[PDB]
C-alpha cells in the first residue's frame, strides 16, 4: 500500500512539472503546424500518386479493351477460316477479359470514389490549417492590449 | 508447332496474370491512402486539443 501511494504522488509531481516546461503557446503550435502541413503534402502526393496510379491502371484497362476488339476481329476472321477451334478460343478469350474489364472498372470507381473523397479530405484540411493561423492572430491582437498598459506606464 | 503453340498458350496466360498482379499492387496502394485518411482523423483529434 504505501508502494502505491508513494508511487501516486511522484508520478503526479513528475507529470505537472514537465507539462509547465514544455507550455509554451508558440513552440507547440509551430510544431503542430509543421505535422499537419507535412501530412497534407504527404496526402497532396499521395493523392496525386493515386490519381496517376489510376490513369496507369486505366491504360491497363484500354489496352484490355483493344485486345477484345482484336479478339472480335480474330473471331470474324476464324469464322471466314471455318475452324471450329479458334472461334472457341476467341469467344472464351473476350469473356474472361470483357469480367477483367468490368472488375478493373469497378476498381477503378471505387478508387475514383476514394480519391474524390481524399481531395474533399484534403480541401478541408487547408481549411483547418487556415482556422487555426486564424486564432494565433487574434491571440497576437490580446498581446498587443498588454503592451499598451505598459505603455501607460512610460507615459 | 505444338510446343510452340503451347508456349503461346503459356505466355498469353502469364501476361493475364501479370496484368492482374498489376492491379492487385495498385488495390494495395489504395489500402494505404484509406488508412493514411484514418491517420489523419486522428491529427484532427489532436488539433482540437491545441484550439
Amino acid at each position: 500500500m504505501g508502494l502505491f501511494d508513494r508511487i501516486k504522488r511522484v508520478v503526479s509531481s513528475n507529470l505537472n512539472d514537465l507539462v509547465n516546461k514544455a507550455e509554451d503557446p508558440e513552440k507547440m503550435l509551430e510544431q503542430a503546424i509543421l505535422e499537419m502541413q507535412e501530412d497534407l503534402v504527404q496526402l497532396r502526393q499521395g493523392v496525386a500518386q493515386a490519381i496517376a496510379a489510376q490513369k496507369r491502371s486505366e491504360k491497363q484497362y484500354n489496352d484490355a479493351q483493344n485486345e477484345i476488339n482484336k479478339w472480335q476481329r480474330n473471331a470474324q476472321l476464324a469464322l471466314q477460316k471455318g475452324d471450329e477451334n479458334l472461334a472457341r478460343q476467341a469467344l472464351e478469350r473476350k469473356k474472361t477479359y470483357t469480367d477483367t474489364s468490368a472488375a478493373l472498372k469497378a476498381s477503378l470507381d471505387t478508387q475514383s470514389t476514394q480519391v474524390e473523397t481524399l481531395k474533399r479530405n484534403l480541401i478541408q484540411l487547408e481549411s483547418k490549417i487556415s482556422e487555426a493561423k486564424t486564432k494565433k492572430e487574434m491571440l497576437k491582437a490580446r498581446i498587443t492590449t498588454a503592451k499598451a498598459q505598459e505603455q501607460l506606464q512610460g507615459m
